[PDB]
């Protein structure tokens, strides 16, 4: 990124080092990129990338027989550099992903197969997800939205560094209704104590998904406050994570929530599907059910939707009838100031202070007129 | 075992083979024993045998410091053939087995440590056992003896080849009170179906202790009927296992039941200890609580104790007052015949038909007199 084309004569790069790390710095300047691996490499005859690859072609209906499988193996990048394929096919058979009809040896997708493909889910993750859902449908808590959120809470990657001492403090202060959900999932208070007392991550044993469970329940709490319209600064102080890690999490959970919804629909689990089908939109914007209609407008996010709701505008229909200058004023009240704000400067009438995507700078007035204009266009398309 | 010392001139050994397996047979005749491994060998820096070895010397109080540890490492068979030790010490620290007091670096046993040593349990198994007990004390079924038996049901080795189709048939016919115990443990009906329908053992994943759970619950059912004085032939037909596999199981479970009882006592878990402390004796002989007093006599097993109980002799005290020839007759009624038995042969008055340990052949009369004689000696020692 050193050197602007058409602007600079040269691009300069400086790597600051010490005498001790002097040799490692030179290694980088002379270093070159490593050769590209296939990521489908084989004491592991089976592998995730291959299992998914084989599942996609069989369920999709472009690979039926055993001859089609090895023909596919020829097209891979792994074979370009110049058994394992057969192992993945059996794996799909053992775990009810694929069917075999002896037309000798022809493979067809199951309901679980077609569901996994439509859900864009990884076959390795689908097994635990399928069990987790069946476990939840045997005993489910409906008095709050926490248990539902847990099912759509992603835990395939760490989104933040969790302070366990902070976690235990929230555990005790946690209401009884949410402790019931914790117990029902696997959250044991004993494991939480062995985390604060001693910084033993363990996780060496495969059976230590016990760690992931507590990380997942911690995350669901964050997502619970998030769709409860709890301020980002409160969530930051309460949990110990920045706004960057949160936004990356909600956009991840919004997508994941859609996956579990599709997965539940293709298996015929209507009751479970019915509950989940409202959280994709709520996780995206971080809102409650009431603001779901307002946030259809492009410029209206969580903060702008709430202040317009609390001012009499509950729906797009109510927002189309709106007086523009009234919308503008309500927007002006949602701004965050360090001092308890909420002189006359008439030189700020042209200040473009509202950002969009692929944006021209919008004034607070122009944005308001756009919100009312868009609301009317949507109101007509609703008929 | 070919050649009797002082009897035979030679010992002959014949290995019958085919032309195809001819070469493998010669390999055995010329073959010799492999060198003895240390079984404490090290991508495994930690190992079970070492962890147990280190735990025993610290808890026992013969190894306190870090110098004592490597001094011990010198005495091992592994070092005789001529790092890992330090890894095991940390493991004992991470899992609350051992304490460290910075007298720089001195290691002491915890309550969990001293309990494991007194229980003769393996440190690797103790972790899951400790969790299983804590899980059981949160929700425990007392209406039957099944849930208690599960806690003392050993599953570290396979004692028989379980027919899963047979298992599912017993599952449906299983009463509601015992289905509640199954659910409470982990027995899912879905996994039972995927065993009968398809012979997929899986168990490749470490998290597949789900297999062990169903094997363990199957075993507890056998142990339940066993202490319910259900005939060995019925248990054989019902489950599909021989009397040899059963006897090896009960003597294994009798010992294991004693271990869990001691383990519970050293942790202060009195309520749990109280329930378990009656099953070591019942698992040994395969009896109900009523026969616990009778089986104190050496010659009285499960079968002989029951027929004497059903005939008026409930205790050793009642058995000391007994008329010998009456005891003899009751014993004669407990014999199993193929025909519906239960001529006059007075030539069988000297037939030694009762076996003992380190035995002279006992007549049904001599045995009866021994039972009454022993009962009197015990009755006096009871005072
Ligand atoms: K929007
Ligand atoms: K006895």
């Amino acid at each position: 990124r050193a050197g602007r084309k058409g602007v600079d004569t040269v691009g300069e790069s400086i790597l600051i080092c010490k005498n001790s790390e002097k040799s490692k710095g030179i290694a980088l300047l002379q270093g070159s990129l490593k050769p590209v691996r296939s990521c489908l490499q084989r004491g592991e005859e089976v592998t995730g990338s291959m299992i998914r690859a084989i599942l996609e072609i069989i369920v999709g209906g472009v690979a039926s027989t055993s001859q089609d499988m090895h023909t596919y193996a020829a097209c891979t990048f792994l074979a370009a550099s110049m058994g394992a394929i057969e192992a993945c096919v059996m794996w799909l058979l053992e775990n009810e992903f694929i069917q075999s009809t002896e037309e000798g040896k022809v493979y067809h997708p199951t309901h679980l197969g077609s569901a996994t493909l439509s859900s864009s889910l990884s076959p390795a993750d689908t097994l635990d997800i399928f069990a987790d859902l069946q476990r939840a449908m045997k005993g489910f808590v409906l008095e709050n939205d926490l248990h539902i959120l847990y099912l759509v809470t992603p835990m395939f990657e760490d989104w933040t560094t969790i302070d366990w001492y902070r976690f235990f403090c929230l555990w005790e202060k946690l209401p009884t209704s949410m402790k019931r959900v914790a117990e029902l999932v696997g959250v044991e208070e004993g494991f939480l104590a062995r985390c604060v007392k001693g910084k033993v991550v363990a996780r060496t044993e495969r059976q230590h998904r016990q760690m992931a469970i507590h990380k997942r329940f911690f995350t669901s709490l964050v997502l619970l406050d998030l769709i409860s319209e709890v301020p980002l600064r409160e969530i930051n102080q309460k949990y110990g994570c920045n706004r960057g890690q949160i936004q990356s999490l909600q956009q991840s959970a919004a997508v994941y929530a859609g996956m579990i919804t599709v997965f539940s629909n293709r298996l015929g689990w209507h009751n479970m599907e019915l509950l989940l089908s409202q959280f994709q939109k709520r996780l995206t914007f971080g809102i409650q059910r009431e603001l779901c209609d307002l946030v259809r407008v492009s410029l209206l996010n969580a903060q702008r939707a709430r202040v317009l709701y609390a001012s009499g505008f509950h729906t797009v229909a109510d927002l189309a009838r709106a007086n523009i200058v009234e919308v503008e004023v309500i927007l002006k009240n949602a701004v965050p100031f360090k001092s308890a704000r909420k002189e006359a400067v008439e030189e700020r009438r042209n200040m473009r202070t509202i950002w969009v995507t692929g944006r021209k700078g919008l004034t607070e007035r122009e944005a308001a007129a756009l919100i009312v204009e868009e609301a009317r266009m949507i109101l007509q398309q609703d008929l």
